[PDB]
């Protein structure tokens, strides 16, 4: 069985936008995903891109289609209207993360200040 927690949701929510922003197979998507990395305390990783592109597919935020014309032949994933849909979920709790990642920046401050 998978990953979870906060780093599942942030791989999920990453690899989707990668997806959106240009349709692709697992191996090309790991490349991105590499260089993509880590602001953030804890996560890393990135890791299992085939099983959570299944994941999407499976939940039909995602569509897919073969390209034959190499070889081997790629599976090429494409974001669908509901998986847009998830995106902007996604980018509402962005939104509500930063307010919350601002609200504790000014705490911090006043503290420093003191
Ligand atoms: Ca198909």
């Amino acid at each position: 069985r998978g990953g979870r927690g906060f780093r599942g949701w942030w791989l999920a929510s990453t690899i989707l936008l990668l997806v959106a922003e240009k349709p692709s197979h697992g191996y090309e998507l790991a490349e991105r995903l590499a260089e993509f990395g880590i602001e953030i305390p804890g996560i890393g990783h990135m890791g299992n891109i085939y099983r959570v592109l299944a994941d999407l597919e499976e939940s039909g935020f995602l569509s897919t289609e073969w390209d034959t014309t190499v070889s081997p032949p790629r599976k090429i994933y494409r974001i669908t209207p509901q998986g847009k849909l998830y995106l902007r979920e996604i980018l509402r709790s962005l939104e509500d993360m930063k307010r919350r990642i601002e609200t504790l920046e000014e705490r911090i401050k006043r503290v420093l200040q003191e």
